[PDB]
C-alpha cells in the first residue's frame, strides 16, 4: 500500500498497470534529475536559492545568447545560492553547472536596423544588409547556404514559426515563397530539415565558449546539433587535458543525429533528446518515436539521457500545467530518462518555482510506477557478461536491493563511476554516493537515482576508519532526509584498497 | 522497414524501444477513434463535413452549457454533415453522436446578483466574504472553485490560493463522498432529449458508484437500452470504486480535467494507466480526454508534451482519444483532428503487440463461448500472415468488439445493416464500421457474400489493402447462427 | 479443473507448473504420442497383432537388417490381416502404419546355430573368434562369431574394443589374423542372431546405401510401406541417396533419418533439412558417443525437429527391462514420460515387443505413460515459444492452423477436426502442439497411416462415397469425425470443437476454421 | 562459449535452449549433484570404499536390515577409515556423510537359506507359501517365504496381489490360512533376503517408528551419523516421532522423509514443513501408486522442495541394469540426466553399489551424467523463477545470497566461496541454484558432511587452528577454498569468484560479498 509495491509484484505489465494506485504514496526520495535553464526570471541569488529548495539539481546556461561576462555572473550567483546551504553538510545539495553550446546555429539579421503567405522573399548573404532586413530582404549568417539547399528545400524561421520554400537558387542569394504568414523579428533561429549543413561542429564561437567553460569549472557540456561521432571527438579535443573530466552530453536535434545515434552515443558521455529543434527537423508526430528510441538505447548502453523542451510549456504563463504536460513528464520517467529539463519555464516564465516543484512531484510518482520486475530483467539480459569486478558487484547490489526492499544503496566513489554502474541497472532504492570530490558530487545528478553527498571531513589516519566514517555519513544523511530509519536495511558498496577502480564489496547492513 | 515491423520482432520491450524508427512509415488505417467536442468553432455543416474528412468519428455535445434548441441545431448539422455521404455506402463514414451530461455539478451563485471579487490568500470566505453554493447537504477539507483556480480549506474557510471569483462557477470537493443525485432533473431532460435525438452514447459525468450507472441507464428506457453508457471517472470516489463502475458500464472516460482537480495533478497519469489497463483487461472501451492538444486552441502546431501525451495514450491502450476546447472553440479544429490522426497512427505501429497480445490472452478467461474463441483465433491468424484487415459481419457489433479486445494490428472492417451498431463501433480500437444498405438477399450465402464484397470494396477504396492481399473474414456458418464462428483466410478479389 | 493437469496448466512459471502436477488429476482419453512397435517372434501372429493394435500400437516396424523378403512379406500380411480385422466398423477402425528399417552401413553378425531366435551365453574372460569365412555365417555359437564387415581387421588392432548388440557385450581384440580375430569377453552376457557390431573411433568405410538396401527399399515400395527408417544417416547426401532409390512411387513415403553416430549429430541440420523426419536411434548412438552425452543429443534433436515442424521419434531401450519383466523400472517410466515432455512425436519399442516375454504389457505401459505425460506438458510456454520461433507466413493454411490451435486453447476444445487429403493441413496443426487431439479425416489410406508420425493426430479413414454437392461431402466427413470422437469419448453433444476445411475441392486449400458446438 | 553449454545458456526461449545443446561442448570439472551410494557386500571393504570416494561417492547410505550393531559398526568404521585415508592432504580430502535408513512401517521377508546374500529363482506359475512361523524366519527358499507382518492374513484375500522387492516378483493369494498364505508367483525372478513387501490397497496400520528403529536410531546417534532416511513417511506426525526418537543428542541429525505411497504424496506439504529434506523413494512409490504416475510425483516433489529451499533426493533404479552390466541402458542415462534437470539435489545408487558386479562403474557413470546435465540446465529461466517464487524478505543473509548468485552469473564466476558454521549460509546460496560451484568452508565436520545434501555445495573442512585475528581466520578459510578449486581444476588465474563472509565471528549474520579475481 506503498511505493506502488502491489503493482510491482504483477506477473504481467498489463496487470502492473491495473494495480497502479493513487492512494499508494511514493517514497521521499526523487531519483530523476531536474535541469533548469537560467535566465532573467531565475538569475538572482534569492530566486536561485528557492530553485535549489524546490528541486533544481543542474543549472543550464544557454550560450545561444549573452556575453562571457553575463554567464560569469550567472555562475557566481548559482554558486552563491548553492553555498548558502553549506553550513549544513547533512542537508546541503550539490548543484551542477552545465554549458549549452550555441553550435552550428543559423540566425537572421536585424529588422530595419509581417510576412504573408505566398509572397516572395529574398535571402541575402551580403553583409551590407546584415541589419537591413525587411519583408522582401532577409540576411542570414550561413554563408554557404546556396551550396546545401535546392528549389525543393524547406527553410523554417523562428522556432519553426515561418516556413519558406526556395523558388530560385542563386550563387550568393536565394529566392523563396512564404508558406506561412507571420511576424519576423531579429536574430531568429533558422532550420534546414534534410539539408547537409556544412557548418563546423565546433565553430570559432564554440571554441572560446568551451574554453571559458573550462576556466569557470563547469561540470558538463550540452553540445548542440551533434551530427556524427567525429563532432563529439572535436568537442572533447577542444576541452583538452584540463577539461578531460567534463561530461560531454550530445544533443540530438536533427535527422542526421538520429541516423548516426549509435556512433554518437558510443563517443559521448550522455545524450539529450532536444525535442525543440528535433520537432522542427522531423515531423512532430514522430518525436515520441525518436525520444523512446534514444532513451531505450541509452538505458541499454548505460549512459545518461536527458528529456528536454516544452515539458511544462504552459507554466511559462500559468501556475499549473496541463494534463498533457503532467503526462509528458511522467512518461519521460517511465521511458527511462535520467534527467528532465525546463527551458522557458525557468529561464523567462512567470512561475519558475512552481514549474520546478511540479517536475519534482511528478517524477517521484512516476518512479514508483516503473515496472522494475521487467526493467531489471531486460537490462541484465541486454548487458554483456563481464570480467569487471565492479560491474558484477553493481548487479549483485541492485538484486540484493530488490530482494530486501532496501532503503538505499550506499556507494563510496571518487570519480562517480561505481555509482554510475549501480544506476545503470535502475534500482528502486536511491543510490547515496558519498564522495570527497566536489565535481563528482555535482556530476552525479546526470544519473538516475544517484543522491550525491559531499563529505568534507578530514581523511582519517586509518583507511578502514575513513571508509567507516563515510558510510556513517551516508546513514546520517539518509535518516535526516527521511529515506530510511534505524532498523531498516541498506546495502553498502566499498572497495578493497584506496583509489578508483576497486569497488568489489557489498554489505547488507541494518541502519544504526 | 514499415509500420515498425523491426521493433515488433524484438525479444524484449527495451529492445523494442531501441528499434523504433522514425523512417518506418505506418499503414494507412488509423485504429484509435477521435472524439471531437462540437461548439461554436465546429458547429456549421461545412466545418462538420471537413472534420469528418479530417478524421472525426464521434461528435460530443457537452450539455453543461447550451439550450435544447442550440443542441438540437447542433445535432441537425451533424446529421446533415454525416448524411452528405449516405448515397455511397462504400465511402460513407458513420459518425456517432455522444451526449455528455452536466451531472452532479456544484455551482456558486451570482456575485451580488450580477454576472467579480478578488479573493486574497488567508482571508475568510464563509461577495468576497459571502459565498453561496447550491449543494444543500469536515475541518481541514479542501474546496476548489472554478476549475481548481481558487483553493479553500474549511477552518471551522481560508483562501489557500487567491484569484478572481466569478458567478455560478464549478466547485470541487476532493476526497468527499458527495451525495448529490447521479441524474438531476436537468439530466433527465437532457437524457430524454438525447433519446429523442437518437444519440449513440452517453458520457455520464462524475460517476461515483455502480448504482450511478444503473440510474442513468434506467432513464434511457427501452429505446435507449442499446445506447452505450460511458462512465466518466472524475474524482477520488470513482477511482476507488472503479471495478464495480466498469462492470456496470459499457465503457470508461478518463476525464482528466476534473480528475486533476479532485486528486493531485501529479497522480493523474497513475489513474489513467490504471483505468486503461483495467478496461483493456475487461475488453471494454476506454477514452482518454481533456487538454491532449490544448495549445492548438491558439496555435496550428502542438507542443512536444502534447504530441507525447497523445502517443502515450495510444500506447497505454486507449480505444479513443478526445478533443474538447481544441475543436469546440479553438482556431484550428481541423489541424487538431489531423494531428491526433497522425500521432495515433505512428503510435499504433509502435505498440509492442508481441507482449500485448500474449498478456491479453493470459489475463482473459478460458471460455466455452465459440465467438470468443473465434475472435482470438482470428487475431492470431492476422498476426501470423500480416493480414490487411479482419472483416467481421455483425448485427449488434459484439463479434467485432470481441476481436477488438485482443488488439490486432490490422484494421477491423465491421459490416452491419444496423446504423446504430455502425456508429457505436467507433468506441472500440481498430473497428472501421461500414453500413450496408443493400436489401437482404433470399439465399443467405449470397447475403454474406454481398456484405463480404462490400467490405472488400471499402478497404480497397480507403487504401487499407488491395487485390491480392490476404484478409481474414469472420461470418456465421448457417442461416440463423446468431453467433460468428467461421473464419476464412482469403486473398482480396 | 482437477483434470488433465489443468491446474498446473494455469501456472505463471514452469517451476510452479511442476509444483502443481497431481497424481490424482486423471488425463483425457485421447493419447497423442504415436507408439511404434518392432515386430518379431513374440509379436508376429495375427492374434497377437490384434491385441497389439488394441493395446495402442500405431506403427509396425520391420527391421530389415535381419530376415528374408519372404519372411517379411508374411509379417506384412499378418499386420494387415490384423489391422483389417477391425474394418467392419469404420467408426472404431484404427489405421496401422508399416515402417521399413534399413540395414544401412551396419555391421551385423550371423545366425546362432542356424536360427534367428537362438542365443548363447557368453561368459567374462572367455575367448571368442570373429571369422569372415562365409561358411560360418549361419553357424555362430559361443566360440565362433561371423560378421559381414569384410575389412574389419584393417580398421581394428590388438587391444581395440569391439562391441556387440548396442554395446551390450564388449570384446577386446587379443590377436589379429589376416581374415579373422580372436577376442576376450570383458563383460559377459547372452548373444543373439544378427546383432549390431560397433567399432567406435574406427574409420568404417561402408556405403550409406548398400546393394542389399536397394533391394530392401524397392521391396518396401512394392509392399506399399508408409515410411522408411534409414539407418546410420551421416550426411544429407545419404538421405538423397535413399530418396533416389525410393523413386517416384516412393516420393510420398516418409523418410525418417536415424541419427546413430557422431557425424549424424554434427551434420544434423543438413540431415534434417533433407529428411521428412528423424529418429533418435539411441541404441547405436549410446555406444558411438559417450553414454552420458546421449540425452543432450536427444533433446537437441527433438528441439530442432519441433522447431522445424518435422516428426521426431525417440527409440530403443525405453522399457528394456520389460523384455523379461511384466513391470518396468523407475528409470524406464521416467524415460518414456520425459521423451514426451521433450516433445517427441512418437516413442518406440524394439526388443520389448519383438522378442520379449511381455509385448502387450510394454505397449500398454507406453500408452499409459504417454497419456499422463501429455497432460503434464506446460502448453502455456510451449505454444508461446513455437509461435515466436515460427516465421511470418503467406500460407493461408499456416495462418488457419495457428488460429485453430489458439482457439483450441481458448475454449478447451475436445478436438480439432481437420479434413485433409495429403495430411499437410493436419501436420501444420500438429506443429503448434495443441492439447486437444487432432482428428484428421481422409479418404487417402496412406495419409491415414502416415499421420501417426505427428503428435496428436488421430487419423480416421472415411470410406463413404464422394458426394456430388461438395458442401454435403464436407458435412459428411465432418460428421464422421463427430461420430468417432463421440464413440471414443473425446467429446459429446454440447462440447465445443474446431473444424478445419477448405474452400474448394483438391489438396492445398485449407482456409476455413469453425468453432462449433458438437451437434 | 564452446564449454558448459554456454551457447544454449544465452537462448531467449527454452525451445532454442534445447536446440543449442551440444555434445561437443564439454562441462566444467565441478560436479554439483551429490551422489549417495548404498553400502553392502559389494562395497563394504575399506579398499572398495576408497575407490568409490575417488569415483565420486559423497554419502554412504546404510540399510540395517541384517546384521548386528557390531557388524554395522565395522561398516561405519570402514567408511571412515577409507574417508580418513585421504586426510593427509587437506587439499584433496573429501568429507563423506553417513546416512541411516529406518525400517519404518516396512514389511520385510526373512533370510534365504540362512544367508543375507543368497538368492533363489522363482518361476512363473509355481506356488510359494508365505508363512508367519518363526521357525522359517531364516529358512526362506523357493517354496517357503517368511515375512515379519504378523497381521498379513487379516488384510489380504484370495486373489489379492502381493509384491516383493520393489514390485519385482508378483504373487496372487490362492489360499488363506490363519497364519499362512499359499500364493502363485505370477512372474518369476530372483528372490533375495530381507526384501520389501508391498500390499497395495491393504489397510496396514504399522507405526512410523518400529521397535527395531528405536534401537537402530539411538545406535545411529551413538555412531555420529549425519542424516536419517525415514521410510514410509505418511504425515507430519510421522516425522515428529522420528525426531523425538533422535532426542536432544540427535537434534542436529537431518531427517530426510521418504515419500513411498499415496498418503505421503497427498500429505506432502505438511511432511515437507516438518522435514529437513525429502527423498523420492521410487522403488516403493512405483508399486504403491501406478507406475505411469511416478514421474508426476517426482517432478511435483522436486519442484516444491526447490521452491522451499530444502534438499530433495531422487532414488532407486536409476542405473538398475548396472547391477549386472558394466554399461547402463539408454533409459537409465536419461533418467539420471532428467533428475538433475528436474532440480534434484542428490541422486542415489542402491543395489548398483550395495551388491552389484560394477559398483565403481555405476558411481562414475552418475558422476559423468550429472556433470553433463548440470551444464544443460536453463539457468536463465530457473534463476528468474526461483526469485519470483521467493518472498521479499528483510533477512540480510537472504539478500546477500541472491545478490551473490546474480553476481556469479554476471561474471561467469568460477565458484562462490561461502564461510559457514551451521551450513545455513551455504544452503541459502544453493536455494537460488547458481551455475558456479559453491565451495563452503567450515570447521564443523558434521556441517561439511551434511552439506552434500544441497545441490552445488562442494564442502571443504578446514582443520587449521583458529587465528587470533579474525581477518586472518577468514583469509585462511577463503584462500584454503581457493587452493582446493585451484588444485581440482575448478578455476585458474583470471577467473572471478564470489566470496561470502560475515562482518564478525559468529553465526547467523552472513552479509558481505566480495568479487575477487583468482590469483
Ligand atoms: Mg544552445
Ligand atoms: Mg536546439
Ligand atoms: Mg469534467
Ligand atoms: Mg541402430
Ligand atoms: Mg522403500
Amino acid at each position: 500500500q506503498t511505493q506502488q509495491l502491489h503493482a510491482a509484484m504483477a506477473d504481467t505489465f498489463l496487470e502492473h498497470m491495473c494495480r497502479l494506485d493513487i492512494d499508494s504514496p511514493p517514497i521521499t526520495a526523487r531519483n530523476t534529475g531536474i535541469i533548469c535553464t537560467i535566465g532573467p526570471a531565475s538569475r538572482s541569488v534569492e530566486t536561485l536559492k528557492e530553485m535549489i529548495k524546490s528541486g533544481m539539481n543542474v543549472a543550464r546556461l544557454n550560450f545561444s545568447h549573452g556575453t562571457h561576462e553575463y554567464h560569469a555572473e550567472t555562475i557566481k550567483n548559482v554558486r552563491t545560492a548553492t553555498e548558502s546551504f553549506a553550513s549544513d553538510p547533512i542537508l546541503y545539495r550539490p548543484v551542477a553547472v552545465a554549458l549549452d553550446t550555441k553550435g552550428p546555429e543559423i540566425r537572421t539579421g536585424l529588422i530595419k536596423g509581417e510576412l504573408k503567405k505566398g509572397a516572395t522573399l529574398k535571402i541575402t548573404l551580403d553583409n551590407a544588409y546584415m541589419e537591413k532586413c525587411d519583408e522582401n530582404i532577409l540576411w542570414l549568417d550561413y554563408k554557404n547556404i546556396c551550396k546545401v539547399v535546392e528549389v525543393g528545400s524547406k527553410i523554417y524561421v523562428d522556432d519553426g514559426l515561418i516556413s519558406l520554400q526556395v523558388k530560385q537558387k542563386g550563387a550568393d542569394f536565394l529566392v523563396t515563397e512564404v508558406e506561412n504568414g507571420g511576424s519576423l523579428g531579429s536574430k531568429k533561429g533558422v532550420n534546414l530539415p534534410g539539408a547537409a549543413v556544412d557548418l563546423p561542429a565546433v565553430s570559432e564561437k564554440d571554441i572560446q565558449d568551451l574554453k571559458f567553460g573550462v576556466e569557470q569549472d563547469v561540470d558538463m557540456v550540452f553540445a548542440s546539433f551533434i551530427r556524427k561521432a567525429s563532432d563529439v571527438h572535436e568537442v572533447r579535443k577542444v576541452l583538452g587535458e584540463k577539461g578531460k573530466n567534463i561530461k560531454i552530453i550530445s544533443k540530438i536535434e536533427n535527422h542526421e543525429g538520429v541516423r548516426r545515434f549509435d556512433e554518437i552515443l558510443e563517443a559521448s558521455d550522455g545524450i539529450m533528446v532536444a525535442r525543440g529543434d528535433l520537432g522542427i527537423e522531423i515531423p512532430a508526430e514522430k518525436v515520441f518515436l525518436a525520444q523512446k528510441m534514444m532513451i531505450g538505447r541509452c538505458n541499454r548502453a548505460g549512459k545518461p539521457v536527458i528529456c528536454a523542451t516544452q515539458m511544462l510549456e504552459s507554466m511559462i504563463k500559468k501556475p499549473r500545467p496541463t494534463r498533457a504536460e503532467g503526462s509528458d513528464v511522467a512518461n519521460a520517467v517511465l521511458d527511462g530518462a535520467d534527467c528532465i529539463m525546463l527551458s522557458g519555464e525557468t529561464a523567462k516564465g512567470d512561475y519558475p518555482l512552481e514549474a520546478v516543484r511540479m517536475q519534482h512531484l511528478i517524477a517521484r510518482e512516476a518512479e514508483a510506477a516503473i515496472y522494475h520486475l521487467q526493467l531489471f530483467e531486460e537490462l541484465r539480459r541486454l548487458a554483456p557478461i563481464t570480467s569487471d569486478p565492479t560491474e558484477a558487484t553493481a548487479v549483485g547490489a541492485v538484486e540484493a536491493s530488490f530482494k530486501c526492499c532496501s532503503g538505499a544503496i550506499i556507494v563510496l566513489t571518487k570519480s562517480g563511476r561505481s555509482a554510475h554502474q549501480v544506476a545503470r541497472y535502475r534500482p528502486r532504492a536511491p543510490i547515496i554516493a558519498v564522495t570527497r570530490n566536489p565535481q563528482t558530487a555535482r556530476q552525479a545528478h546526470l544519473y538516475r537515482g544517484i543522491f550525491p553527498v559531499l563529505s568534507k571531513d578530514p581523511v582519517q589516519e586509518a583507511w578502514a576508519e575513513d571508509v567507516d566514517l563515510r558510510v556513517n555519513f551516508a546513514m546520517n544523511v539518509g535518516k535526516a532526509r527521511g529515506f530510511f530509519k534505524k532498523g531498516d536495511v541498506v546495502i553498502v558498496l566499498t572497495g578493497w584498497r584506496p583509489g578508483s577502480g576497486f569497488t568489489n564489496t557489498m554489505r547488507v547492513v541494518p541502519v544504526p
